[PDB]
């Protein structure tokens, strides 16, 4: 919540995405490989289950 807020704040929009699922690693790469060219900031919640 607390990064939520300043991101709200500050106007630019995130990227909130989950690291348990499957899907999880392929949707935050892309989200990486999207984000790095067009200066986006990429949320990982919890991850410390890989």
């Amino acid at each position: 919540g607390h990064v939520e807020d300043l991101a709200a704040e500050q106007n630019t929009q995130i990227t909130s995405i989950a690291i348990g699922s499957a899907e999880g690693f392929n949707q935050a790469d892309k989200a990486i490989n999207t984000a790095v060219k067009s200066g986006r900031w990429v949320m990982l919640k919890n991850v410390h289950l890989a």
